[PDB]
């Protein structure tokens, strides 16, 4: 093992990937057209990235002090964070992260049920809650966390009669009637959820811009979805590339359209709640949100800049995420743990003493927490993902 290892890193080729923009973006090679969902960098048990080949997890399982330095060994006993490209081409699934207690509980659940870890049905794969962070690459179409109650009585004026659980709400706009507005929505069957969407389909055509406009744009996909009553009660948001959110616990969200990076834990538990052919437990959805509003302006993480580095701080020990401008000049990147550089634009020359090593826009390596710290030069940004303690 070289000081700065440059990774070979898996693309899961989800069904809902672009066919086109780890190619246009990073030259990634696809001759054969293939979805690309998901580029992963880390070195998680399923598809771990890959060092020159070994595994990057069979790597570090033989010296973990060296590699993701004592703070990481003593923490975690395992690299802490899994680091994404996610391309998505398609609308994804509105999905909720339990909180750490309800997590705890539920992992224990599924255990005590003997549900395979790997299974299709097992939700909860940790006893606990780490955020997750998701950067835009390109302009990025979201969906983050109830609106205020305000917003959402506007919006669902021009839909009062779809459902009596909407006009209860418009009624008295609160957290409960919110929560009973929710429920209702997801639970609609037959023909009391085909009125519903019949109308909101016709307000689709005579209500003009967003989030009516998103609408549009999911039911091309799930067409018959009561998760289109969503934009109404959820924040749409579309990111300008280099903003970044932090998705909290309890709390509705989905990826609509767009690139990102996503840093998160490696193993997660996932509630959905709509835009989704999936089988939903609504009374246990409903007991893991929080039906609170988020305000507009506190959707996006405000980041630091000191120096060359623009910190994103996340309340969480686990990982950390930073980018770094690059300059003709050498700046030193240094940290206590394991890190992994990603090459966002530009070209990025990586320098340990007498090593060298070029990363193209999309390309990666690993650092071990040994081999810290590494000069970096060069032109456009690079995203480091780390550990701060």
């Amino acid at each position: 093992m070289a000081s700065m290892q440059k990774l070979i890193n898996s693309v899961q080729n989800y069904a809902w990937g672009s066919k086109t923009a780890l190619t246009e973006l990073y030259g990634i090679a696809n001759p054969q057209q293939q979805p690309m969902a998901e580029l992963w960098m880390g070195a998680h048990p399923k598809s771990s990235s890959r060092i020159t080949t070994v595994s990057l997890r069979d790597a570090i399982e033989k010296n973990k002090t060296a590699m993701l330095g004592e703070a990481v060994a003593n923490r975690f006993g395992e690299l802490p964070f899994l680091f994404k490209v996610l391309c998505a081409a398609q609308p994804l699934s509105i999905q909720v992260h339990p909180n750490k207690r309800n997590s705890e509980i539920g992992f224990a659940k599924e255990n005590a049920a003997g549900i395979p870890m790997d299974a299709a049905e097992r939700n909860y794969k940790d006893p606990n809650h780490k955020p997750e962070l998701v950067f835009a690459l390109t302009p990025f179409l979201a969906m983050n966390a109830f609106r205020e109650f305000s917003d959402i009585v506007s919006l669902l004026q021009p839909v009062a009669g779809a459902h009596s659980a909407i006009a209860h709400f418009l009624q008295v706009p609160n957290a409960e009637r919110l929560s009973q507005l929710f429920a209702s929505l997801l639970n609609m069957q037959g023909e009391e959820k085909s009125r519903a969407l019949a109308v909101l389909k016709a307000a689709l055509n005579s209500q003009q811009g967003e989030p009516w406009q998103t609408i549009r744009v999911i039911s091309e996909y799930y067409p018959d979805d009561s998760g289109l009553f969503s934009p109404l009660l959820l924040n749409v948001v579309k990111l300008n590339p280099g903003e970044a959110m932090f998705l909290f616990a309890e709390t509705p969200h989905a990826y609509l359209q767009g690139v990102a990076l996503e840093v998160m834990a490696n193993s997660d538990n996932v509630l959905r709640a709509g835009l989704t052919p999936k089988y939903i437990d609504i009374p246990e959805l409903v007991a893991n949100v929080k039906f609170e509003p988020k305000p507009a302006g506190e959707l996006l993480t405000a980041p630091v800049k000191s120096g060359a580095e623009l910190d994103f701080p996340i309340p969480v020990d686990d990982f950390a995420f930073s980018l770094h401008d690059l300059a003709l000049q050498e700046t030193s990147i240094g940290q206590h743990s394991a890190a992994i550089l990603f090459c966002v634009e530009g070209e990025a020359v990586l320098r340990k003493d007498e090593q060298r090593l070029v990363l193209k826009p999309g390309e990666s390596a690993f650092i071990g927490a040994d081999e810290s710290p590494v000069n970096a030069s060069g032109t456009g940004r690079l995203a480091r993902v780390y550990n701060k303690l």
